[PDB]
């Protein structure tokens, strides 16, 4: 039966029908967002979604005999896996996103569609050769948070009051995101060099982020 | 008469006569914006602007017989003839942006006069290239736009109540427009780790459009 | 005399007694900034820039005399003078901008001093390949003000009542600032379809800007 | 006894061990942030942080043995001196950014891991090749808050009262943060012909910033 199985699984028509479900439980996801839609239709949804689930159970639990380690040992496949295990929680016990995280379950759409993947894979191969400066970045942020926690957040606790806050805020200024008449220009009005300390953070963090992109531009 | 309108039509004094009534009919537009002028020389143009739809729609007449059905194969012919026949229906009734819709003739201004043509044609030549992004992109927003209408539009309405909403909000974050102060901060007032969603999609989405800024480098 | 003069322009000296002055004249328009200096050492700095006007003026002709026709054919030059000029409109009458473009003079350091040149001539080079582009842009946005002020001109005077507000509003969205808070969704509480006109409007802008950053790295 | 020691600082051991060091400082100023941290375990960590202020000027002591003149005239040496010599000055005195500015030490991290000290590098190299740019724009930016402090700081002088005011609106102009709602709308409710004044200004200062950019895409 394995090698019957493998040319279920293996086939074209599988891997077609699991598209087309992909792409009719997305439908269906969007239209569970209707307070409307779901006063007249939630049952029929309700159930075509508990549906998918298993047929994609199904689908996980063969794929996984017709290839045993070599799945396990498989980025998408063990996203998919993840993904419809995520869906696998019970509707209530625990926390509530789960409910809500079942919809990652649309990024299939992506993985099982190797144009998809190709894109995908394109992306992601860019984000070894930034570690470096990702690393270089992540430091940098958390000397200035630091830094910042003690020189402003005992006036200044919503922005800076806790390493955590700072991050944030930090990161707010780096997106250059109402950074003067928001926090800056405020902040003067108690600390008047504080600007000896936003811009020079400015200038670091919008440097660092060209050589980033430019980086990419060559490699 | 073919080869008499077929040498009218394709000479150059055709053309630049056209070119000429554009540049004439934009400026036009430009003054029927003052309420002033229109008090005073109102139907000095909006004649003048009939007028030129008549002119406009012999040419696109003549400009058919001279070559058939490779007429309605050229995307600049098409342009014009989808564009005139907007101007052609007439000021009445149900719709009155139909209208407005009018001035996108001054259009013909890239599509008469070659240059624009080109530099135009550079443009669009480049989206195909970016296809794949952009519907790796589209998914990702219809998928947060759905997470986000059901983690946040029950408390949050305006911004996230309804899946288009939620399209616009999550569009308004990606150009990094007042997003922290006008959307994220508010938000961490009712879902403190609100955070743990939007500073992800903020790299994921910023990461993509600077690979697709690259990726058009690479060409 | 000619070339007794023509040795005293062309002197290393001369030119670095130049250099020498508006390097002194610089400093001293920052300080005739501080409301306190001016009411210790007002007339020495305002003496000192009479003096160097003449200097100035002395200079130019001096250039003249030695170049002639080749000088009103000289960028560098030209600008100099025509810099020089606005500093000898007498501080009175007219408009009183007037003063306040004599500080324009600080650009002869780029001027007379190379390198400066060379980058300010590296960048300028740069915009005859942007024209079309730039044309491209220009002619979009005349059409895009036009069909703004005519759909929210009425009730949005402030921002659209004027084929130049719409200038103004239109640019500021392109420069992706405040454009959603502070104009489409206030826009929206009216004319719910607005997002219409300023999504496709930025993607335009945004995508059109992006070629004409990638075409400066054709180079 | 030069060569004793010339073995034990020049060990792996020994960098290993500074490494490790940095690592638990760098924890170790995160916890001094929680403020209940310190009611509790502020004692140790206080003790812990004299401990590894001794141990760093033992090991820059040594260093310099080993070293001698090639040491100062090292830029990581160097480096690493100034900021122990900052972690020396008394906690007292003076200013209390001194305290501060101790947590600059955690960018021994980055002087002493090679990699960081690539990346450092890589990007440090791209800067001799931008100061004549830079140049230009801190000229630009001068002569710009000059003109601004004379034309609005009458009127505007939290944004343009003073010399410095004027540069700091100005670059916050130049980041596009909040400049059309924030500061020239306003400025424009007296001054109608401001835009004539921002406008140039933000093309200039954009231009020149995407070249700078394209600069590192050549070089
Ligand atoms: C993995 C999935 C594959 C692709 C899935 C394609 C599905 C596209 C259509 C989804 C249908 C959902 C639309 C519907 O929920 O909108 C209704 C609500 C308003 O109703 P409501 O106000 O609640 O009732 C009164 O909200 C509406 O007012 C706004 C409607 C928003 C439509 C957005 C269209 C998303 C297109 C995404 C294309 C991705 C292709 C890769
Ligand atoms: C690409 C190069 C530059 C960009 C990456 C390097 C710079 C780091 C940027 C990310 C900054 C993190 C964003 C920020 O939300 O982190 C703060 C969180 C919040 O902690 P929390 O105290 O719970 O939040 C309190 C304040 N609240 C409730 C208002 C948010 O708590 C933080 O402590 C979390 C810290 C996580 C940073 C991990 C860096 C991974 C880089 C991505 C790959
Ligand atoms: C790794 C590369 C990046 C390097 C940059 C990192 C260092 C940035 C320096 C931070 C600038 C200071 C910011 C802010 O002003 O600090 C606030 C505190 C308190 O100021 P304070 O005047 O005490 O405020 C009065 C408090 N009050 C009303 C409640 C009585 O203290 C200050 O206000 C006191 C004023 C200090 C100004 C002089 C600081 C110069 C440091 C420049 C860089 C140091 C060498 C690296
Ligand atoms: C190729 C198609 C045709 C070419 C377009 C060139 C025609 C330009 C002339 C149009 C004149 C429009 C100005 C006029 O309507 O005044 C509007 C308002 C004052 O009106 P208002 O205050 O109501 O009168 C009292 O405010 C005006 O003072 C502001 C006017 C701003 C000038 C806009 C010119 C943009 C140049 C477009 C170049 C594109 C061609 C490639
Ligand atoms: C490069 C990557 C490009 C990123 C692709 C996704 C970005 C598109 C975002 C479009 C977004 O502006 O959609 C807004 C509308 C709003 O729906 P709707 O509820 O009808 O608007 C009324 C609600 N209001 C008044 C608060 C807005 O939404 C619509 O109702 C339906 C959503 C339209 C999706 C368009 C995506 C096609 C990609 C074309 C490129
Ligand atoms: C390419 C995909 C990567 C992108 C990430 C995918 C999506 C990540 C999840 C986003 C996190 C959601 C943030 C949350 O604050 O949203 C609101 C929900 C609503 O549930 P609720 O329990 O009512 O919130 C607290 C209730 N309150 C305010 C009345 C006290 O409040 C939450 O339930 C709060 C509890 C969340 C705890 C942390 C969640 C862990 C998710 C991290 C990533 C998941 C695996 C990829
Ligand atoms: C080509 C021309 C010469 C080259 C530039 C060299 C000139 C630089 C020094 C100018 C001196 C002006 C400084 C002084 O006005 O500042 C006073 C005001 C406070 O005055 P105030 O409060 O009214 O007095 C009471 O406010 C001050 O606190 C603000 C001080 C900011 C000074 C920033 C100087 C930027 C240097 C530009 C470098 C150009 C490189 C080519
Ligand atoms: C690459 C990107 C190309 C950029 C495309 C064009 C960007 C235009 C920049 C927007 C300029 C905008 O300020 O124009 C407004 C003015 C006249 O408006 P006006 O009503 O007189 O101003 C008074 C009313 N106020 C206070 C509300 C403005 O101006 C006139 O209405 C017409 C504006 C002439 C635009 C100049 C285009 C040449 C591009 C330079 C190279
Ligand atoms: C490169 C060229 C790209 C071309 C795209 C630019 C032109 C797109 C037009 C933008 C759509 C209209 C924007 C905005 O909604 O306009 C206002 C009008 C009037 O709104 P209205 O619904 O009459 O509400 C009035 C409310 N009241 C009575 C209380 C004052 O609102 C209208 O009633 C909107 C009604 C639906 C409009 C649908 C038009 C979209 C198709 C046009 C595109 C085809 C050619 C590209
Ligand atoms: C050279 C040193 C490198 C070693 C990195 C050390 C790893 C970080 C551990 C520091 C522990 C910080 C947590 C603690 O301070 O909590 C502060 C508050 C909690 O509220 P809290 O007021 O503290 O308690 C009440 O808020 C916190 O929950 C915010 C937590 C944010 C953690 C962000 C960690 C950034 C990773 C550093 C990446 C550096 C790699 C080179
Ligand atoms: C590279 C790309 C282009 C960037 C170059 C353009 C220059 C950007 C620097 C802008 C920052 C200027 C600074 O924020 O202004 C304040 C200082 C001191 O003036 P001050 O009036 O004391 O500020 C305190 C008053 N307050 C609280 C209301 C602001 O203003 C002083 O005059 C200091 C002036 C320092 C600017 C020179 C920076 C050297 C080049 C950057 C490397
Ligand atoms: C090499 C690169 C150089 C870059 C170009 C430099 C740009 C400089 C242009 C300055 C624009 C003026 C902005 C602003 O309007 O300045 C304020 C003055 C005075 O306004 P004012 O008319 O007195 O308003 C009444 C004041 N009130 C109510 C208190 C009585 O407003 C004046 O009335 C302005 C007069 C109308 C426009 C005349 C200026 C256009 C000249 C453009 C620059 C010449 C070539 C570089
Ligand atoms: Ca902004
Ligand atoms: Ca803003
Ligand atoms: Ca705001
Ligand atoms: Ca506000
Ligand atoms: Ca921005």
């Amino acid at each position: 039966m394995y090698l019957r199985i493998t040319n279920i699984v293996e086939s074209s028509f599988f891997t077609k029908f699991i598209i087309y479900l992909i792409v009719l439980n997305g439908i269906t996801m969007g239209l569970e967002t209707s307070k409307t839609f779901m006063q007249s239709f939630g049952v029929y949804t309700t159930l075509f979604n508990q549906i998918v689930i298993t047929i994609f159970t199904i689908e996980i639990i063969l794929r996984i005999y017709v290839h045993r380690i070599s799945f396990f040992k498989d980025p998408w496949s063990l996203f998919d896996f993840f993904v419809v295990a995520i869906s696998l929680v019970p509707t209530s016990s625990g926390f509530e996103i789960l409910r809500v995280l079942r919809v990652l379950r649309l990024f299939r759409l992506v993985t099982a569609v190797p144009q998809m993947r190709k894109i995908v894979s394109a992306l992601i191969s860019v984000i070894p050769g930034m570690l470096s400066v990702i690393a270089l970045m992540t430091l940098f942020f958390y000397i200035f948070a630091i830094m910042a926690t003690q020189l402003f957040g005992e006036r200044f606790p919503e922005w800076f009051g806790t390493l955590g806050e700072s991050f944030y805020t930090l990161f707010q200024v780096m997106t250059l995101d109402d950074w003067s008449n928001g926090i800056v220009r405020p902040l003067m009005e108690v600390y008047p060099y504080a600007w000896v300390f936003f811009i020079p953070f400015i200038f670091v963090v919008t440097f660092v982020m060209i050589n980033l992109v430019v980086a990419i531009c060559v490699d």
